[PDB]
């Protein structure tokens, strides 16, 4: 009875939503997309939303829409999924990786400010694991220097920062991937407060068109539209958001309590006021403190039928980036990269499950 680190919360509502779309005969981008965009604006408090085929696609067209390319620099942490780095590189721009807080894994204003040059054209903070980054300080940097801020909110559907939802202002990109807080297997959405930018996003995700028979390419774009079939599933999940996040939050609490009697070190919560979406429950496994390495712990758990994730192996430690940036050193990122792992955490997780994990942890924890 394998216990994976994540499971989608799929039930009768998701199936019913698909049945309705299949029965209507309008299966690709249409009214369900328009509805999902309207719901994300209502959810966040922002003015415009562009649904896409994934958050990676959303990042690609966001950077593309800013006109980022050869000669430009984009500040981002290395502690994030490589898709952001890849999109910066593939547009022909230069990623400038900066370090993160040692216990929250979030990019600091200091690390960002120190990397700013006249070539910096975007700053991409990540709301890590469900908690929010220090937006007030980051936007201030953005405004002082005239640099766009594009928030990676793939872990943050349901996250709040100092009384306001992530995505309420500025530009934020959410993900509907299978292990994310809400899902339609693959999908994402770009929420923004800028109408000209939103218009560019809509065109770039659909062939650069301004479909009608005499529609025409205004400027070449990609194909990243989200089918209504998947959009309807996302809408069904979005309706369940509070209950689903409430279950993750409760399980995070037990983990917290359980960790008191264990040597593994969970992340620290940011100091600012916030609401945590609890996308992941990450722990650090330092061999000298725990007696076991991170890799050994993950493999031990797997033997016990317990799955774990690794979010993330820092971008700068992966082949292409190691060879392109050989002298790049980011201590707090590397320290965590060698020691983090994500424990089972999903809305349908039971106590049999939970307790199964903790019992495996004690078995291995000394
Ligand atoms: O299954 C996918 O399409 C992507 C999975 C992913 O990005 C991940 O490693 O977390």
């Amino acid at each position: 009875d394998f216990l994976p680190f994540s499971r989608p919360a799929m039930g009768a509502e998701e199936l019913a939503a698909v049945k309705t779309v299949l029965d209507s005969g309008w299966i690709t981008t249409g009214p369900k997309n328009q509805e999902l965009e309207a719901a994300f604006c209502r959810l966040t408090g922002n003015q415009y939303a562009v649904a896409v085929s994934s958050a990676t696609a959303g990042m690609h067209i966001a950077l593309m829409a800013l006109g980022i390319g050869e000669g430009d620099e984009v500040i981002t942490p290395s502690m994030t999924w490589v898709s952001t780095l890849n999109m910066i590189v593939l547009l022909g721009a230069n990623p400038v990786m900066v370090d993160v807080d040692r216990d929250t894994l979030m990019v600091t204003p200091e690390h960002i400010e120190a990397a700013i040059t006249p070539q910096t054209k975007a700053i991409i903070p990540v709301h890590y694991a469900g908690a929010p980054a220090d937006l007030d300080a980051i936007y201030a940097l953005g405004e002082r220097y005239g640099i766009p801020v594009i928030e990676d909110a793939a872990h943050a559907t349901g996250t709040s920062y100092k009384g306001r939802h992530i995505g309420a202002r500025g530009t934020a990109i959410f993900s509907f991937h299978a292990i994310k807080n809400i899902t339609c297997a693959e999908g994402g959405i770009v929420v923004t407060d800028n109408p000209q930018f939103a218009d560019k996003l809509r065109s770039l995700k659909f062939h650069g068109l301004g479909r009608a028979p005499q529609a025409e390419v205004l400027a070449p774009g990609y194909k990243y539209n989200l089918p209504d079939l998947n959009a309807a599933i996302a809408l069904a999940q979005l309706q369940k958001l509070d209950a689903l996040n409430a279950r993750r939050a409760a399980i995070a609490a037990q983990y917290h309590q359980a960790m008191a009697d264990l040597p593994f070190q969970p992340l620290s919560l940011p100091s600012w006021e916030h609401i945590h979406a609890w996308h992941l429950f990450i722990i650090r496994v330092d061999e000298a403190r725990c007696g076991i390495t991170r890799d050994a712990l993950m493999a031990s758990l797997k033997t016990k039928g317990i799955g774990t994730g690794l979010h993330f192996r820092a971008a700068h430690t992966q082949k292409y980036y190691r060879e392109r940036f050989p002298t790049l050193t980011l201590p707090d990122t590397e320290w965590n990269s060698e020691r983090i792992c994500s424990l089972p955490l999903f809305p349908d997780m039971t106590e049999s499950d939970f307790d199964r994990v903790i019992t495996a942890l004690h078995q291995i924890a000394g």
